[PDB]
């Protein structure tokens, strides 16, 4: 009766973790962009001196960024779930050749 | 200065991403908990009497997840990307050695 569960769960995690990655990969890139306001104004503010004159004003960028402090290491974590869920050295982990119920196969 | 939206954004983002995560690992999990009694059944079939009363009941719910080729290759490029964002044996990238501690080390 498994055949009534996995007809939208299969789907389910898929599109799931397809976009937990995808927003994860859009946070870790807006870092740099925040950081990227230490020059709003450039060929703005080479153009107009009174441009270059709000540069001294917005010369700002690390606000909450560098809070890579006890989460950092969570990260690190997530690694060796990864590593946890690789072969690591062989595949043959555990598990063994069966496919008693063939009734004669070549291979 | 931005503190306007970043008042309590961080936090936002900070469970959002915490959420990931752990949804992920439960799906995992999951694989093993419909994965599992299957050597212990279905092979079991024909050497157990009681074993093939139960799979009278219960055939259809093993096998489903076999794809683990080019999907696993998706989840290596995850590794890399953290590894992109870490600065691995190059620990000097907003940081530096110190040592500056030995008082007479003759021991």
């Amino acid at each position: 009766m498994s055949i009534v569960s996995q007809t939208r769960n299969k789907e389910l995690l898929d599109k799931k973790i397809r976009s937990e990655i995808e927003a994860i990969k859009k946070i870790i890139a807006e870092f740099d962009v925040v950081k990227e306001s230490v020059n709003e104004l450039s060929e703005k503010a080479k153009t107009d001196p009174q441009a270059a004159e709000k540069l001294n004003k917005l010369i700002e960028g690390y606000t909450y960024g560098e809070e890579r402090k006890l989460y950092d290491s969570a990260l690190s974590k997530i690694e060796k779930l990864i590593e946890t869920l690789s072969p690591a050295r062989s595949k043959s982990q555990s598990t063994m050749n069966q496919r008693n119920r063939n009734n004669r196969k070549i291979v």
